[PDB]
């Protein structure tokens, strides 16, 4: 069969829960940006596997609707907490409330982000600072405060940051996002080293484009990723099956980064007949 | 301090994937008779995969194949193969297709290593490691790949390298070079062979439990406070070779308890500094 | 001869200017943090090679002194401008003065930084934010503003960011710095790609420890680096000899990163006779 | 325009950068020294006073190049015939190098082979050929010189020329990508292991250098993938190589330097394809 058909047959999405039913029972999970997109998918999966989930972002309206929607789907409680992660006080309140309504988290997912697609010369200083504040400082603030509380309580936890494939390579047009996300990965590798002694491990997923265009022509797997596939990976990394995975950075991108970064991968449209000619 | 690590990084050694979830799947595992390869074969077999294992020593291979087979009730086939010989590799792939079918899962795990000052290695010793690790994975991949293209079938490929493949390391230089070559190949074929339904990933393991003071010292370099287990490694490998990971391609996953981030961080040696010392140094 | 002597003989520092005399004549360089340490070293060399340098940091006192000190040493004028790089208004005023007194820069060195060595638990959100602000946002604010000006003027420039070896790997105890520095490296690689069309190139040096005994044992070259050595590498990367070097990250660390990062490098104190024993056992 | 800015601001400086005679008294051993990049590097080092020894398979081209450079610089270049994949030839070659010139201060591993081909069309032997020349050849040369240098209590600066795809991998050049990646891991390993012997090891990863494309349109399309807007030159590469092999770089060890006009960062960046978007198009995307 042709490319598209091989890709569809051999890279078909498996969009159901992977981990055993109720495997996350008795675990508390905290997800920033848990009300939409990737955060929402991860919450849905964790809740449905029995985790007690707490989600936090700026828009209380969307947050409550999502918490209520997942709650009635899974039977398990999702708590919503309004929080701007770039404000240390709201963060401190948020963690205080987190611990009151659920208890110390076993799973912390740093997923809240902001992004502008723009030529960099059209960005104001404030536009840049906004992305940096939400992504990097926001993740630092949440990690610092939860980290401090866990040390005091002598409990550990699994941390996961969702970054991006361009965090490692950089990219034009998404520059403050690229910088801030790169900062997030270094933080994770840093705290994986520093905080092992406290029972805290830190890992990263770098996603490519998830269905939530013909960037597909740049994806060896021949489709966009799905939220449910990403969530399975996240759940695995935040589970006890992955208790020895620490400091890891995992690409979830259908092969996109290796494709675009490989110098001669622009020969991929060259036909059989054209190859016969080149070899002569 | 070691109680927090023991409680919070406790190994979970049972099968993580759903029972019988690899039914109808065929897995080919080089170096399948021992260590990490055995543990991976065991897990895949217990989840219903039909496994084929291949390496040089037939007696160990047969014993392992028989021992797993009676534990799981699913058949494991042994094939004698020196992966550095293209003819033997050809016969092996052919036999694999004959007795089990085209593989859905390919695991390149066969390896050799010397721990030695590089200046003590002969050219032959160097070339041996390169042949087994790099050319062998290549030969296996090339041949399975050609058959899969012919048959219009795809597969998930997995190579076990090491944390020093990315960084290099003194004393394991030929291994470091060959394993790095293995990683570049996976990334290369993830891009080239996606169009054929083949995806390619890599696990970089740290020290796995395979006077006892060296072991104790090794742990001091590990944030998770213990060595890894074979069963944990196999859960990760089975995950990567499962349809749950059908959009995972070109990935490199450290399985090391945090060891690489610890040793590679410039100021991580400051972990030995005590709280009372920190109080003094913060005043300065 | 022993290890120490081999290292001494074969890795000896050459602390003199490498590039041809007056090869930076007609070039203007802007160096943040150029009043102390590595910044001062780099200014001294670029000035001594004929560049018109402009240095910028918070403390006018030290900045004015350094500028006069280098100027009298080299004969070429070094302008000081007071600037907190985390304050975008000051950055805007600073770049405007740079262009007024010297001209559009040909060389831009982002070197201003701050750091705390501390357990991460002991950091306040403010302490964290301060490092992030100086290092990442400061470098961004300076680059944004100068870049905008160079695009408007249709001129290009070579940019250089001084980071560190732990920016790529992370490190405990220096976590806000590691994060901000990694951010700076991603920025450089991003703008190397985006701004090539405008004649701007972006490179990075990752230094190890520059002029304790504990490190020297982790440095294959067996000594700390010198400021003059680092300055030669920086000068090369900001020169027309490196006009095709863009998006590069160069470790300047005596081999330290490869040493500490390599799993079996802890075996480096094993003696010949122990190696005899180890081999026999296998 | 864009071509005017790039031409003006990324203009090649193709003359020697290091001080005249700065390599007098030094000996340099270069594999593949007779052609292309190796030749260019040999020429510069000779011109700065180094005694060069070049080695590869074809004695005819090698001897010609050696003579041609010697006459241009007045400094002797020795040719030695050697297949780097043959450990016995390598041993004889190093022994000759030491007898005719001395223990090398500079070692440049530049000999290579490559196929551009769908991986499916490669025989085992074709794959093995690339691995043997690039990885094993570099190892054999390094192993033998290293052993001699240790025995003599001398050190040296080692340099390997790889490629931008050694770190990323790449379809269509898979044996070469793998072997070159092995070469990089080797440099990093020996930077750590052999520092104690006074040996340092660095790498340059070149992008496309001005020495399949009969019309000239593939080259033109390659340039569109390069921020600097041109291909690199041999003389520029040679300048970077000489810097890394000079005493000015005596504290540079385990480093990997891209020399690529920004190509690798351009192609690796997910959203860099947005460089095609015009000012007017951006005016609408930002207005939403
Ligand atoms: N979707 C993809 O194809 C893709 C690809 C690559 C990477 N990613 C990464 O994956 C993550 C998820 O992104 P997404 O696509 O699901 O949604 P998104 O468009 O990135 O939305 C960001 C989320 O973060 C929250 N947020 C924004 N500012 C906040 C703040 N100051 N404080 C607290 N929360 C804040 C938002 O909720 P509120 O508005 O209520 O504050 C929202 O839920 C991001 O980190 C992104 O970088 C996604
Ligand atoms: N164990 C660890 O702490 C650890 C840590 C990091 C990475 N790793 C990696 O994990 C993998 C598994 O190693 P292990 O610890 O299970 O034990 P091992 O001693 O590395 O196992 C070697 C395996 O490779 C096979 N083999 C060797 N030469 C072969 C050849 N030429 N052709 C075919 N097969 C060959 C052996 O079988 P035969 O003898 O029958 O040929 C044996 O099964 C290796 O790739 C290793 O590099 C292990
Ligand atoms: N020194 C080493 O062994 C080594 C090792 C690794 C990395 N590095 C890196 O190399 C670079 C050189 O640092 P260094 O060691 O020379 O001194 P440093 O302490 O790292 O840098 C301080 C410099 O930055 C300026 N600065 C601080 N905050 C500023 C702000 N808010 N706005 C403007 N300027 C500011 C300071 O001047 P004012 O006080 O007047 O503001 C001073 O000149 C740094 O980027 C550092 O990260 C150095
Ligand atoms: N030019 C570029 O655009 C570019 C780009 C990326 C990387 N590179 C790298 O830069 C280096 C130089 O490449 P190049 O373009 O000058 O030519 P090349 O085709 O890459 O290298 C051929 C050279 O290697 C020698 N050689 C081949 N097999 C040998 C063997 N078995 N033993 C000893 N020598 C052998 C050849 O001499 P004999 O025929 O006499 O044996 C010739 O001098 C290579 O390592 C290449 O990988 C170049």
């Amino acid at each position: 069969m042709n490319t598209e058909a091989l890709q569809s047959k051999f890279f078909s999405p498996l969009q159901k829960a992977m981990l055993p039913p109720n495997s996350f029972q008795g675990k508390v999970a905290f997800i920033t940006g848990g009300g939409t997109g990737l955060g929402k998918g991860m919450t849905t999966l964790l809740s449905s596997l029995g985790a007690q989930c707490v989600i936090a972002s700026r828009k209380m309206d969307v947050l409550k609707a999502t918490a209520e929607q997942i709650s009635s789907q899974t039977g398990n409680k999702v708590h919503a907490i309004q929080c701007d992660v770039r404000d240390p006080d709201m963060v401190q309140n948020t963690v205080s409330e987190l611990i009151k309504v659920a208890g110390h988290p076993n799973i912390v997912i740093n997923n809240a982000a902001g992004n502008f697609i723009s030529p960099t010369e059209r960005l104001s200083p404030n536009a840049w600072k906004t992305i940096t504040d939400i992504v990097l400082n926001g993740t630092a603030f949440v990690t610092l405060e939860i980290g401090k509380q866990l040390i005091k309580a002598q409990k550990g936890a699994a941390f996961l940051s969702i970054t991006t494939i361009y965090a490692e390579t950089g990219s034009g047009f998404v520059v403050p996002s690229a910088s801030a996300k790169a900062g997030v990965e270094a933080m994770s590798k840093s705290l994986a080293a520093e905080w092992g002694k406290y029972g805290m491990r830190f890992n990263v997923i770098q996603p490519g484009p998830i269905k939530t265009k013909e960037m597909i022509g740049r994806i060896p797997c021949g489709r966009l990723g799905t939220v449910e596939e990403l969530a399975n990976l996240a759940a695995f990394l935040c589970s006890d099956y992955a208790s020895w995975i620490n400091g890891a950075v995992i690409k979830f991108d259908g092969g996109e980064e290796v494709l675009i970064s490989g110098e001669f991968n622009d020969l991929r449209k060259v036909t059989k007949e054209q190859w016969d000619t080149i070899e002569e």
